[PDB]
């Protein structure tokens, strides 16, 4: 309880500092994560990646005091809420309209920009934490192995710190991201 609450500090703090990339919980398979609206992104993306930058990553949010906004007001409503309060808290992520006006740095690529919220896991404490999202990025790098659990960035690292230690069942992959604009189903018949 405590000892979360500090590795959840410990990472936001650190990397806030640090400026870099932290294993981050994930619905599916081990990623690593950052602090938004920052440098080091961009830069430790065009780095070893240099290629994703324009489709930019996906983004987790835990509160949506960033997703009001990030997003205009019209597509969200009270139904809006209910709707994707009372249906799951975000299990998969969704592409919106990012506004013309702010940069495009973010994904340079089109304009809409795939983002999820959860609340449930240590993200939050994490995300609450920084008071805001956390970059979501694959647990990959040039050439260097993944962290298929907080015991390999420990024993890649010595982490048992800047990590989000836990474990999930085990599923191939039904989080994707589908477009915000429509919101239609992949199965046309």
């Amino acid at each position: 309880n405590n000892n979360l609450q500090r590795d959840a500090i410990a990472a936001a703090i650190d990397v806030l500092n640090e400026e870099r990339v932290i294993a981050y919980p994930t619905e599916a398979v081990f990623g690593v994560g950052c602090d938004p609206d920052s440098e080091t992104a961009v830069m430790r993306l065009l780095e070893l990646k240099q290629r994703p930058v324009d489709k930019g990553l996906i983004l987790i949010a835990a509160n949506y005091e960033q997703l009001k906004p990030y997003i205009d007001d019209t597509m969200l409503t009270d139904v809006q809420r209910e709707t994707i309060f009372s249906r799951w808290p975000g299990p998969v992520t969704f592409v919106f309209p990012a506004p013309a006006t702010t940069p495009r740095w973010l994904t340079g690529r089109f304009d809409s920009l795939a983002v999820r919220v959860t609340d449930h896991p240590l993200v939050v404490a994490l995300c609450q934490a920084y008071g805001k999202p956390l970059v979501s990025t694959s647990a990959n790098l040039s050439g260097l192995p993944p962290c298929r659990t907080v015991d390999e960035v420990r024993a890649q690292f010595g982490a048992a710190f800047p990590v989000v230690p836990g474990e999930t069942g085990g599923r191939l992959n039904p989080s994707e991201i589908r477009d915000a604009l429509t919101g239609e189903l992949f199965r046309q018949g």
